[PDB]
């Protein structure tokens, strides 16, 4: 798993959920292109707790499509709470400790928002077609509603 957190600063942050490269329909996140750019994060202020957040929707449906390589980029900025970014093919309902293996991309714990900084991480995935789930692990957020779905086709 990606385990390796970089430092950001707001102005830095949104920076980067902007490069977001999805067109947003309803709450689906459409992707499009050889290379695609999903840029999530966990619990943007205004948006509920725990949850995660791509192109300024709350859990959104991205889809991508098949062939495509995707760079995801994972920022926590919920202050005081790590989160995780992983994708499963394994569908909610989610037990507190989700059992989602096999992860097939995603990251570990990130730290806490710290110094006026959030943590953020960069993964690249290359997908399969089919149906996955982009889940945190920390115990009980999956189960309390912070996973989307991903329709890769
Ligand atoms: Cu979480």
């Amino acid at each position: 798993l990606d385990t390796t957190w970089k430092e950001a600063t707001l102005p830095q942050v949104k920076a980067m959920l902007e490069k977001d490269t999805g067109k947003v329909s309803g709450d689906t996140v459409t992707y499009s292109g050889k290379t695609v750019h999903v840029v999530a994060a966990a619990v943007l202020p205004g948006f509920p707790f725990p949850s995660f957040e791509v192109h300024d929707k709350k859990n959104p449906t991205l889809e991508i499509p098949a062939g495509a390589t995707v760079d995801v980029t994972f920022i926590n900025t919920n202050k005081g709470f790590g989160h995780s970014f992983d994708i499963t093919k394994k569908g909610p309902p989610y037990a507190v400790m989700p059992v989602i293996d096999p992860i097939v991309a995603g990251t570990g714990f990130s730290p806490v928002p710290k110094d006026g900084k959030f943590g953020y991480t960069n993964f690249t995935w290359h997908p399969t077609a089919g149906t996955y789930y982009y889940v945190c692990q920390i115990p009980g957020h999956a189960a309390t509603g912070q996973f989307g779905k991903i329709v890769v086709k």
